[PDB]
């Protein structure tokens, strides 16, 4: 399945794209021409952590984050499966000190 994802930035600034179901929110973004902060790429760190505002996602393949900040809903764009179509806020490192 290819669902919709919508990112929107710190400036307000907003990005909409098609994402699959088997690929990357952060994969599918950079096919979508949009630069997004990450590092690592592999689920250690927080440097691509984004937020959802609605819509699901399985980042099962993350290991940074705990459960509290995920059932707030964090989660690492560069691990993270959409399951449905989702509005995600990005560059949201700074929430998680
Ligand atoms: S870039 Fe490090 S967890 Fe996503």
């Amino acid at each position: 399945a290819v669902y919709k994802v919508k990112l929107v930035g710190p400036e307000g600034e907003e990005h909409e794209f098609d994402a699959p179901d088997d690929a990357y929110i952060l994969d599918a973004a950079e096919t979508a021409g949009v630069e997004l902060p990450y590092s690592c790429r592999a689920g250690a760190c927080s440097t691509c952590a984004g937020k959802i505002e609605s819509g699901s996602v399985d980042q099962s393949d993350g290991s940074f984050l705990d459960d509290g900040q995920q059932e707030e809903g964090y989660v690492l764009t560069c691990v993270s499966y959409p399951k449905s179509d989702c509005v995600i806020h990005t560059h949201k490192e700074g929430d998680l000190y």
